[PDB]
């Protein structure tokens, strides 16, 4: 079977990963990468590792954010579909890294959520309020990347996205975002939202907008109704 590595996740190791000295944090993360690669395939119980890694997704040293993202990629491949058990606790915090100002860090975060989605499908990622609460944030890097990801994943869903409607008010915010790339990605995503929600549901959601915003969004909606 797969190897259980929970007993490798010791108090000593978790303590190193959270140390105040980056060299000791790095030593801890280096060890974790080695443990997973040597096991190759692992059981889903990874002790307190998720708490330790969540704590490094905003490390002051960007190389340790990158190292943590690579370890999260290892975990998806090594654990397989059982990594679904960790999506809400550990996967969603990866989404916040799409808001990094460093292009190479954002790129690694996107690759990481895609590596997980290959194992888990998109259902857990789109369920409930968690993703919409990230899209809500006025970070143009986060909005851009998340809208791009939605446009790519929405036509491939194996389960109806129950809570896609929760993203809609923030999608509409993005249609008028200050950032032009955000506006472009929101426009790209619009028809893929509509394929699941339908026009009337999306048109109803414009009620909460100010009259000027409501007017432009409805016009964008009419045009996407061509592709229906």
């Amino acid at each position: 079977p797969r190897t259980e590595i929970s007993d490798k996740i010791t108090s000593e190791l978790v303590s190193k990963i959270g140390d105040k000295n980056w060299k000791i944090r790095k030593e801890g993360l280096d060890e974790v990468a080695g443990i997973i690669n040597d096991a190759k395939f692992i059981q889903p119980n990874i002790g307190e590792l998720p708490t330790a890694l969540k704590g490094r997704l905003n490390d002051s040293n960007k190389i340790l954010v990158q190292q943590t993202l690579n370890i999260l990629q290892q975990l998806a491949v090594a654990m397989g579909p059982n990594i679904k058990q960790h999506v809400k606790n550990l996967g969603i915090p990866i989404i916040t890294v799409l808001g990094d100002s460093k292009n190479n860090v954002r790129a690694a975060a996107l690759a990481t959520v895609n590596a997980w989605a290959e194992q888990t499908g998109m259902k857990e990622w789109l369920e409930g309020e968690d993703l919409s609460e990230e899209l809500k944030k006025e970070n143009p890097f986060l909005r851009q990347e998340l809208l791009g990801w939605l446009a790519e994943k929405l036509p491939t869903l194996r389960s109806t996205p129950t809570d896609l409607i929760l993203c809609v008010p923030h999608l509409y915010s993005c249609l008028e975002d200050r950032n032009g790339d955000v506006r472009k990605k929101a426009q790209d995503a619009l028809p893929f939202f509509m394929m699941h929600l339908g026009y009337e549901k999306m048109a109803k959601a414009t009620g909460k907008l100010k009259p000027t915003s409501k007017d432009q969004v409805l016009a964008m909606l009419e045009k996407a109704k061509v592709n229906m």
